[PDB]
């Protein structure tokens, strides 16, 4: 077997000559004899943590269903041939060259590249929804990118089924996906079980592809919505309406008014069709935020924008012992 920087990789025979790539995971490239390329794996060791072992059936789940070319695909999955044997999991991909955080600390975008970018979020983005499956944790680490920037959202592991019936919860309740790209409605009265919470986060990719810095940068839960309030400014009688939750209403109304700044001040170098899209997925009122296919359709994409070629899903959409069985059941495909 061999290994890389401590941990063993047990992904032999058919995948050699590994070389570190980053990091209870970690990612190596290796040579796939059988196809004569090499491909990207990542060992998962989630077993003891129930938590992992939800965030693991869920992406390995999901990305078995979707076929998409924004997507990344499993095209392997190595482990144990029992349960009893199996300790880690490894999930063989597509090799990709970067991922848009690292390409954002150190390369500027052409306003090309970034649409281009922006376009192929969105495309893959439609598929997920059309599934009713939230991503609910998109972010420039989460997005990757091969040498002729080929573009596919990875780690499903908080993706969710929609429940908007179910999204209403009380003022400053827990939440768990990455501060800077939670929207407003997560602090406020929100579960994140709608499409919105997604669309927000893209916006806070669009803006961040134009410099290259998050938008948002809160520090701790309630300073991400002073961040967001900053920059947007105070929320109209119309949206604060729409908030029943006195707690939330109350605290809102406590706030001094705050004038909203400008895109084209904060990006003065960026396309206005890109800021008026920009604005439209940063929209205070998740009603009001744009969707996934009116977003496709804005001018800005009008290169790129072709229904037919944006294609949906076929198939629309707990403790650790059974969750481990589920993983080896959802695995049983691949052996061997
Ligand atoms: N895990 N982790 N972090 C270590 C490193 O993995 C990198 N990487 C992932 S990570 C996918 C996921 O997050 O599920 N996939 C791939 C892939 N197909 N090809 C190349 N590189 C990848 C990511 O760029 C980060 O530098």
């Amino acid at each position: 077997p061999e290994m890389v920087r401590g941990q063993v990789f047990d992904v032999g025979p058919r995948y050699t000559n590994l070389s570190y790539i980053g990091e209870y995971g970690m990612v190596c490239s290796a040579y796939d004899n059988l196809n004569k390329v090499r491909v990207a794996i990542k060992k998962i060791s989630p077993f003891e943590h129930q938590t992992y072992c939800q965030r693991t059936l869920r992406e390995i789940k999901i990305l078995l269903r979707f076929r998409h070319e924004n997507i990344i695909g499993i095209n392997d999955i190595i482990r144990a041939p029992t349960i009893e044997q199996m300790k880690d999991v490894y999930i063989v991909q597509d090799l990709m060259e970067t991922d848009l955080y690292k390409l954002l600390k150190t390369q500027h975008l052409s306003n090309d590249h970034i649409c281009y970018f922006l376009y192929q979020i969105l495309r893959g983005l439609k598929y997920i929804h059309s599934a009713n499956v939230l991503h609910r944790d998109l972010k420039p680490s989460n997005l990757l990118l091969n040498t002729t920037c080929d573009l596919k959202i990875c780690d499903f592991g908080l993706a969710r089924v929609a429940d908007p019936d179910h999204d209403h919860t009380g003022f400053l309740t827990e939440y768990v996906a990455t501060r800077w790209y939670r929207a407003p409605e997560i602090m406020l009265n929100s579960k994140g079980y709608t499409k919105s919470i997604d669309i927000w986060s893209v916006g806070c990719i669009l803006a961040e592809m134009l410099s290259n810095r998050p938008i948002f940068p809160g520090k701790h839960y309630l300073d991400q919505l002073n961040h967001i309030l900053g920059i947007l400014g105070s929320p109209s009688q119309e949206d604060l309406n729409c908030i029943i939750n006195l707690k939330a209403r109350n605290y809102l109304l406590s706030l001094p008014h705050k004038n909203k700044v400008p895109w084209n001040r904060l990006f003065p170098n960026a396309d206005s069709k890109a800021l008026d899209l920009l604005d439209k997925m940063l929209t205070f009122n998740p009603h009001k935020r744009i969707e996934v296919e009116q977003a496709l359709a804005h001018p800005y994409l009008e290169q790129y924008y072709d229904p037919s070629d944006e294609p949906i899903a076929e198939a629309p959409f707990l403790p650790k012992e059974k969750l481990k069985e589920l993983i080896f059941e959802e695995t049983a495909r691949f052996q061997p």
